[PDB]
């Protein structure tokens, strides 16, 4: 069934110096010409793999051995054609699978299969690397229970609405660039879903079937309402947008919609409640400026400005040391 006969050497086993020199240190062994029987392969319970001459192919010769114990696999550094880690029948009990993110200014290409020999998977981490194409509807990991897919370029066409793994809890799609978010029909039990640097802009899905969500982390994004069904589980600090531009007449108050500000001070999540007004110019000018909560507003005494194109701005939840942006939202305002 490919299995190579043991005892034998580690390079007859697995028949590319890359593999091969990974394998002897998986096993604790100073050569690859040391010869492996059976219950050296028993004893593994984890695969680490580093040497970038790995390929595709390569890793597939992992298949000539059986490791009936390990339960994870760590590809902790690879090149360019390393483009996935294959379905090998091989890993019967594999419960992970983990790829580091490369060094700093490194890209690397993964690809994710519909993986069915690993049934066992409850957690997958590609985090760091372009994905090649888009995410399976999985149909063969009915146990998986977090997935890790952040920094991956990954586009809302990437994302199905996840039909066949109804036990996770954790998904972290962070630092891509995400518009719009399917309504998710069988998530029933997702406890923490992290969309932070995305491209989220004016509104997104209001979740209907999200009955476990305890954390739906949305910052640095630019809404400007939030999703009142999982509003209790959203956690942001920092968010930046713009509100329609308006033309007023010279004298009128300038007054903006902005429900976000008045959702997340109702969640008690405003570390600062304080609303600062200004328009832009050598040194940026402050305006007086309050909340009407009845109708989630913001009002701008505008009412001293002569004729003219002012770039506005709103700015809430500073509080510098630790938020770092605080909550911006612009807009052009013409007066006449």
């Amino acid at each position: 069934s490919d299995l190579y006969p043991l005892p034998a050497p580690i390079i007859d086993v697995f028949p590319d110096e890359g593999l091969a020199k990974d394998m002897a240190k998986n096993l604790n062994k100073d050569s690859v010409n040391d010869v492996i029987d059976q219950d050296d392969l028993d004893a593994l319970t984890g695969l680490g793999f580093e040497t970038e001459t790995i390929t595709n192919d390569s890793m597939q010769l992992l298949e000539r051995a059986m490791f009936n114990n390990v339960n994870i696999v760590s590809v902790m550094e690879f090149g360019e054609d390393l483009t996935e880690f294959p379905d090998i029948s091989t890993i019967p009990h594999l419960n992970t699978l983990f790829f580091n993110t490369p060094p700093e200014g490194v890209t690397r290409n993964l690809s994710l299969p519909d993986y069915q020999n690993y049934p066992e998977m409850v957690t997958i981490t590609m985090s760091g690397s372009n994905l090649i194409g888009a995410i399976p509807d999985f149909t063969g990991m009915p146990d998986l229970s977090q997935l890790y897919m952040a920094d991956m370029m990954i586009t809302s066409d990437d994302v199905p609405d996840f039909h066949t793994i109804p036990k996770l809890s954790t998904l972290d799609l962070s630092h891509n660039q995400l518009t719009n978010l399917p309504d998710f029909q069988n998530l029933t039990n997702l406890a923490e879903l992290n969309l932070s640097f995305n491209n989220l802009t004016n509104t997104m899905t209001n979740f209907t079937n999200l009955s476990n969500l305890n954390n739906l982390n949305l910052d640095y994004n630019h809404l400007n309402e939030l999703p009142s069904n999982v509003l209790n589980s959203i956690f942001i600090e920092n968010q930046s947008g713009t509100v329609p531009d308006q033309i007023i007449k010279q004298g009128e108050t300038c007054t903006i919609q902005l429900p976000i500000y008045f959702q997340l001070a109702e969640i008690n999540m405003l570390v600062n409640p304080t609303v600062l007004g200004s328009y832009s110019a050598d040194i940026p000018v402050e305006v007086v400026t309050t909340t009407n909560a009845d109708t989630e507003s913001i009002t701008l005494d505008t009412s001293e400005l002569s004729p003219g194109v002012y770039n506005f701005n709103v700015q809430f939840n500073d509080a510098y040391p630790i938020t770092q942006e605080g909550c911006v939202y612009d807009w052009v305002l013409t007066v006449n």
